[PDB]
């Protein structure tokens, strides 16, 4: 049919290793698990043996394969792949009831890209052509979907926490059963990454009081393919200082704040109360209007196996990244048709005794124009 209930719970994954959706490529249909990545724009799949691949795309066996006789490579933050461009027919079984001819990068070689036992064999870049490789003429999968079918030009992501993870990618719309309260929208500043503008940051109700330009230096992006909340150096330093001070009744290894060492407590004794909430204020849809999303320590302390955790806020020199840990517990609407991103409290929100993850508005914020970074 293509109705939204068919896409509820269509995502799986492992903590820190991305979320993936099932797809098929070719005729007969070949099934692969595909990482869902709002931080890139290339559709690429393993297409040759690799120690970490359980299966891969075999172009010889597909009668609808077409070679584009062109190479391609994509460098991500920690890994990269190269391969051969082609087109083929693509479907999402737990998706809309459609089949599109899409661009596909067949991965022949890679370095630190695939992850040992992640269960995915490819990546679906859902951001815009501007960051596609080799260049912005290689149409991204979602652009092809929208062009070739009646699927509306938007999708939404409900990434759920815990170890296995699950969630939903609603292709073509919004499923009202996956969130509560109001959707709050922030403009997509520019169509490349899903770029947005942070206008204020508060920690436990205390304004960081930095020039708002620091928050978006050199950009702020919403990125399901990145695990952590990643903050520019100056912001990261101020947030860490503030988070250290709030939790200074416990002792922490110094490698913990850099994201290397685990910290552990007796099962069920995690002192959540000493870790502050973080509020990120985002530019809204009307003049002088913003809204805020509030992050609980259960989002930025990632469980890894006594209860053990990694600090999931880290330093960046390439701007703010609102990664999976921020997106978890929110329903995120990538409303491309209207150049905006919506946030609402997810149905699978995180539980804290006395505190709640929230999306709240409206707020008044003057001079939000000034928060955007320019060279
Ligand atoms: C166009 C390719 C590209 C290049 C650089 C880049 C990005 C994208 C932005 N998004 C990164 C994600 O695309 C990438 C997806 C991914 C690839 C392979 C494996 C995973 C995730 C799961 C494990 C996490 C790897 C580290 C984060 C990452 O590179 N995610 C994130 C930023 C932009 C600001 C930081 O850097």
């Amino acid at each position: 049919k293509g109705s939204f209930v068919e896409m509820v719970d269509n995502l799986r994954g492992k903590s820190g290793q991305g979320y993936y959706v099932e797809m098929t490529v070719g005729s007969p249909p070949q099934t692969l698990n595909i990482l869902v990545d709002t931080g890139s724009s290339n559709f690429a799949v393993g297409a040759a043996p690799h120690p970490f691949l359980h299966r891969y795309y075999q172009r010889q066996l597909s009668s609808t394969y077409r070679d584009l006789r062109k190479g391609v490579y994509v460098p991500y933050t920690q890994g990269k792949w190269e391969g051969e461009l082609g087109t083929d027919l693509v479907s999402i079984p737990h998706g809309p009831n459609v089949t599109v001819r899409a661009n596909i990068a067949a991965i022949t070689e890679s370095d630190k890209f695939f992850i040992n036992g992640s269960n995915w064999e490819g990546i679906l870049g859902l951001a815009y052509a501007e960051i596609a490789r080799p260049d912005d003429s290689l149409e991204p999968f979602f652009d092809s979907l929208v062009k070739q079918t009646h699927v509306p030009n938007l999708f939404s992501l409900q990434l759920c926490g815990a170890a296995s993870v699950g969630g939903s990618m609603i292709i073509g719309g919004i499923d009202h059963s996956l969130y509560t309260g109001s959707l709050w929208y922030t403009p997509i500043r520019r169509e490349w990454y899903y770029e947005v503008i942070i206008v204020r940051v508060e920690i436990n109700g205390q304004d960081l009081k930095m020039d708002c330009k620091e928050y978006n230096y050199d950009k702020s992006i919403v990125d399901s393919g990145t695990t952590n909340l990643r903050l520019p150096k100056k912001v990261f330093e101020a947030a860490v200082k503030s988070i250290k001070a709030a939790s200074s009744t416990e002792k922490f290894p110094d490698g913990f704040w850099l994201g290397e060492q685990l910290v552990c407590w007796q099962a069920g004794t995690t002192p959540w109360n000493i870790f502050p909430v973080i509020s990120l204020y985002l530019m809204g849809e009307v003049t002088n209007q913003s809204f805020r999303i509030t992050i609980l320590p259960q989002q930025y302390l990632r469980p890894v196996e006594d209860d053990c955790y990694k600090f999931a806020i880290s330093q960046s020199s390439t701007g703010t990244v609102m990664g999976a840990v921020i997106m978890e517990g929110f329903y995120v609407v990538f409303d491309r048709a209207r150049k905006r991103i919506g946030f609402a409290v997810s149905a699978c929100h995180v539980h804290d005794e006395f505190r709640t993850a929230a999306v709240e508005g409206p707020f008044v914020t003057l001079d939000m124009e000034d928060c955007g970074y320019n060279i």
